[PDB]
Formats: structure tokens, sequence, C-alpha cells
């Protein structure tokens, strides 16, 4: 229709991953911003075409140019959740709760359509212009439910400090408690500004201390009793005993009023 509307200028590097790079693209005509992932890949596109939710990075389409694959994705101007976490501090509890609510909304959605992300961490949770959280990077994602039949997972996927202990100890495991666990590690990072362990193994002193309930130690001593009680339900070694998302939604801290709405303009007299 309108000339030049299909032209995008690649203006800045957003990250240089394993596959390739992510560029910020700006439309020559409209100045609309999109993230272009320049490159597992066939599955990532297939999974992305299934996604439509306010807390999931939108997929606009893809184009193949010989050996190069281009994925046009929602640009999140707020960057990574990772950058909002102050090292050894975390962030204000109300901000962490709001991001946690948004993360649960995204995960409920994905699980509802039978998709597991398998690599939830603050580097993959992006923020838009209004600080709304969006789950990104479906490179490691997979279908765990098809035709209402659950498929047990067996592939070692994810990032060690975020990974659930059953991935390291069992041949097969249910997909959903694995994503719930990584969400608990994200919550810990938001509230304490540190990861509790290198990996959830009995060989990890920090992991053993957590199972022994030594909450007078870091990162736990920095976390208020209400969010810490939720973490005691999420970070449970037995995935069958671990809290499910419907129950996280019933948690006392999850439902605690803490955060005021966005700073809206106001005047007096
Ligand atoms: O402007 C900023 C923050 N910046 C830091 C860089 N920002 C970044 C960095 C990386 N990525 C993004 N945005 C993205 N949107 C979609 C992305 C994406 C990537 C892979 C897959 N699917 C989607 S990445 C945004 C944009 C915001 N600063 C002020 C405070 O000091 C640090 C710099």
């Amino acid at each position: 229709a309108v000339p030049f509307v299909e032209d995008w200028d690649l203006v800045q590097t957003l990250g240089e991953g394993a596959y390739g790079e992510v560029q910020l693209a700006v439309n020559r005509v409209t100045e609309e911003a999109v993230a272009v992932k320049i490159v597992n890949i066939k599955k990532e596109i297939c999974i992305n075409k299934m996604l439509n939710h306010e807390n999931v990075v939108k997929f606009y389409g893809h184009r193949r140019e010989g050996n190069i694959q281009y994925l046009f994705l929602e640009y999140c101007s707020g960057g990574e959740l990772f950058d909002r976490i102050e090292p050894d501090i975390g962030m204000p509890e109300p901000d962490a709760q709001r991001f946690f609510h948004q993360l649960m909304a995204g995960v409920v959605y994905l699980h509802g359509i039978g998709i597991t992300h398998r690599d939830i961490k603050p580097e993959n949770l992006l923020l838009d212009e209004r600080d709304n959280l969006k789950i990104s990077d479906f490179g490691l994602a997979t279908v765990f439910r098809y035709n209402n039949r659950e498929r047990l997972l067996n592939k070692m996927c994810g990032t060690l400090p975020y990974v659930a202990p059953e991935l390291l100890k069992r041949r097969e495991f249910h997909a959903e408690p694995v994503d719930v666990w990584s969400c608990g590690i994200v919550l810990t990072a938001m509230l304490a500004g540190e990861l509790p362990w290198d990996q959830p193994s009995d060989s990890c002193q920090e992991y053993s201390d957590w199972k022994e309930k030594k909450t007078y130690l870091n990162p736990w001593k920095k976390i208020d009793s209400a969010p810490l009680a939720l973490l005691h339900k999420i970070l449970v070694e037995n995935p069958s005993a671990r809290i499910t998302i419907p129950d996280i939604k019933k948690d006392r801290w999850y439902n605690k009023p803490l955060k005021k709405g966005a700073k809206r303009p106001r005047v007096t007299s």
C-alpha cells in the first residue's frame, strides 16, 4: 500500500546470544520499534506462532534469507528484569510482587496452552515502556501437553541456579513444577539481590542449609516472613509436594496489598 512501510533500520544491539544477535529495528516510515532476532529455530518459530498474551513477548513473523533467519518480536524498551535487581539488595517488595503477579499470569497462560518455557530467569523477563513484564526467548521451550495428554520431560534444559532439583536427580519429570521452581528463584533474586545456590544439589552447602530451614542465613534473612513463607512452598524438593500455580494465587503474600498504581498526574485546590 504505502511505499517504504516494509523497511526497517537496525539501530542498536540488544544482545549477542548463542544463536546470533538481537537488534532493535525501527520502521523507516512509522518509527515503530521491533526486536529482530537474527539467527531449535524451527521449534522457536512454531512455538512463537501459538503465543498471544500481554505477559509474553509478541511474535510478528519471520523471514528466511538463505542461511539467515529473522524473527520479528515485540520490543520491550524497559530492558531486562535482571537490570532492576540491585546486587545484594533486590528491589522494593511492592515492585517484586507486581512483577511476580505478571510472571504468574504469563506462566499460567503458557501452561494453559501446554507450553513450558524451561528457562525462566531475569535475563529472559523483559519490561515494556510501562514496566509490564513479558516472558521472552522460546528457544528452549517445548510442548508438554498435546490432545489433553501430558508428556513427561527428560531433556536437561535451563540454567543451573534456576533449575529444579528433579532435573538433576530423576530420569523423567513433569514440566509445570520445573517452571514454578524457576519462578521461585526469580522471586528470591528480586527480594534479596542474590541467587541462593549454584545448583539445587545436596553437594551445595547453601541448598542443604535451605532444606534444613536455616533462614537466619542469606539470602533468606533479607526476605520478609510473608514472601519467605511463599518461597518455603515453592522451593520444595519433591515436585509432587511443590505448590502449584492455582495455590500460589491463594498465597497470603501473593494477595497482600503493597503497591500503589502508576504515578498518574494530579493537582490541588
Ligand atoms: O536506557 C536504559 C535501559 N535500556 C537498557 C537496554 N535495553 C534493552 C536491552 C536489551 N533488550 C531490550 N529489549 C528487548 N525487547 C525484546 C527483546 C527480545 C530478545 C530476544 C527474544 N525476544 C525478544 S530484547 C532492551 C533498553 C533499555 N538504561 C538506563 C539505565 O542505565 C542503563 C541503561
